[PDB]
């Protein structure tokens, strides 16, 4: 509690230093048809073009991502859970705070420019979309953080690396099918979260260091609860099983799949020395044992579930008209 | 300086006890989302064979809406943006803030539920100001950044008491400015635009009367604290949610949009005054007896305020010359009169 009041001044030299400043940020106008200009129609014309070439699976994954973005005010939430790092009055001057609202700041634009995309492609029913949207802040998430910084902290350095994953992949596919724009708009996003990555794992480098015993019995508890898609209760008024059917698709594309969510952990354990330690405590090394170790099993588990996996299976969703794509 | 949890922690009884009541009085004033209006619901339709053309036609409205109307609607949904501040503002409140992130409390509910419907007020006020062409959205995009950065500090200090005294008094606040923006948008022609404010009006008015209901059954139960709880906030004054607000060059941007909003006559220091008075009726503040001599200074404050602010902002314009325009960056550098 007293360690992040202590970790104040590191945070702001530490922490801070990778927030872009407002004037030095870009904003999603940069990467839209621009409505004051002459050619707004054209642009508009030109972006609707593109949009006709991406198949129907890529977009399914595109509108998950976006109402996963969609979301945050259930993200700032959660990270003003956590004892010693929430703001206590919405504009504490501490460096922990500083940080969390200006995170939500940056990541404001990744809705924003991911929901005019969407709204112009004339691809997706926005109506379900929106639906979709009021349903999953409604629900809320349930990740199991607790009021940890620790946890919460953890789970942030996984899941950030997670989206920037998931964002590279969807713009690599964008830059496929013909849409350099497209690309442009993930490949931003995905810059942001490659930071946002880096600055939350430094923040866990640093408490793995002042408090190794904790620091490692969190990551094993977070690890062993799973680092639960933020989405994970994304729900459209008809498909009960949404996210286990959006998430199926992603990995079918590419996207996101088991194999990298073991990369990331073995990243993590990798960024936080965690084999590396020593003169843990006996909970410290139990822990340590299983994270280090968590992702081979995962890895095999995954190999099994391809060797036994039958043909999927074809399905509808709301989100584009109920036409189907193969989960 | 800051003060936090002012509330003694005896009264988290109170909110854990009102649960079920909270279910069946306050639950009730949300919409389901079946039965929610949209965003998509007020825009041009983008799988409809005239999408183009309603984009024209939105932007051949928009161009007989004048400067100092976009003025204001673009400070309306630079505020409703600013979003995840309010969310987190109920999520550090004693007694009904969200232990898991899910609590499936009648209070959680309500505030996942409300954020949720929310959400829509700056979606639909976005895109609209987007197709308008009328705006320097990268600009607006900047302002909501800082906004989102700064937060808030309207100091109801992990109070629920303080906390929805300030939201029945601000929901109503924005309800009141979003049906004279809607009865503006009409005077120019716009009925979509109409349509857009009358629907978040309605949110509000929904809001404000599910707030209100709270701190009624707080007035009931609890008198002593809720009176000084509302003598408390009136005396710092009602803080505007984006009190905060900057574009990256006018460190004075706030005060414009407000005087700006105030000639227009959209939100004014009279609309403030018939709040507080609708407030101290519907409260039934002046009906309380059991009070209780800092409860009776609270109630007197109250009662005696509205009458003293109206005198006296009237009064001062009388005093008031003469207004000089400014520019916005949201309209391009291009000015208006404060
Ligand atoms: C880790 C969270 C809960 C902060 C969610 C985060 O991935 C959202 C985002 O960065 O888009
Ligand atoms: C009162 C607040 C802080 C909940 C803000 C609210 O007025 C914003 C809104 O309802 O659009
Ligand atoms: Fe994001
Ligand atoms: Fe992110
Ligand atoms: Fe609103
Ligand atoms: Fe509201
Ligand atoms: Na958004
Ligand atoms: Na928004």
């Amino acid at each position: 509690l007293e360690i992040f009041k202590s970790l104040d001044d590191w945070a702001r030299n530490n922490v801070l230093i990778h927030l872009k400043s407002v004037e030095k940020s870009w904003q999603p106008q940069d990467y839209l048809p621009d409505p004051v200009s002459d050619g707004f129609e054209e642009q508009v014309r030109e972006l609707r073009e593109r949009a006709k070439e991406i198949p129907d699976d890529y977009f399914v994954v595109l509108v998950g991502d976006m109402i996963t973005e969609e979301a945050l005010p259930t993200y700032m939430s959660m990270l003003n859970r956590c004892d010693g790092i929430k703001d206590e009055t919405g504009a504490e001057p501490s460096a922990w705070a500083m940080w969390t609202r200006a995170w939500t700041a940056e990541e404001n634009r990744h809705g924003d420019l991911l929901n005019k995309y969407l709204y112009l492609s004339g691809r997706v029913d926005m109506r379900k979309i929106e639906k979709t949207i009021q349903y999953l802040i409604g629900s809320g998430m349930d990740i199991k953080s607790e009021n940890s910084p620790y946890l919460g902290f953890i789970y942030t350095s996984f899941q950030e690396r997670a989206t920037f994953i998931s964002h590279a992949n969807t713009a690599k596919l964008a830059q496929h099918y013909g849409d350099k724009k497209l690309a442009h708009i993930c490949g931003s996003i995905a810059s942001d979260e490659k930071r946002h990555a880096t600055a939350y794992t430094k923040i866990v480098e640093k408490l793995a260091e002042i408090d190794p015993d904790t620091t490692v019995i969190a990551f094993a508890d977070m690890m062993r609860k799973k680092i639960t898609m933020p989405a994970h209760l994304m729900y459209d008024g008809s498909d009960e099983l949404l996210f286990k059917h959006f998430t199926a698709v992603a990995q079918r594309l590419g996207v996101y799949s088991a194999l990298d969510y073991c990369d990331i952990l073995e990243f993590l354990v990798d960024k936080w020395n965690v084999e590396r330690l020593t003169g843990l405590s006996d909970e410290g090394r139990k822990a340590q044992e299983y994270v280090c170790e968590l992702g081979p099993k995962i890895r095999r588990l995954e190999e099994r579930a391809q060797g036994r996996a039958k043909e999927a299976p074809t399905m509808p969703f709301s989100w584009i008209f109920d036409r189907q794509v193969k989960l």
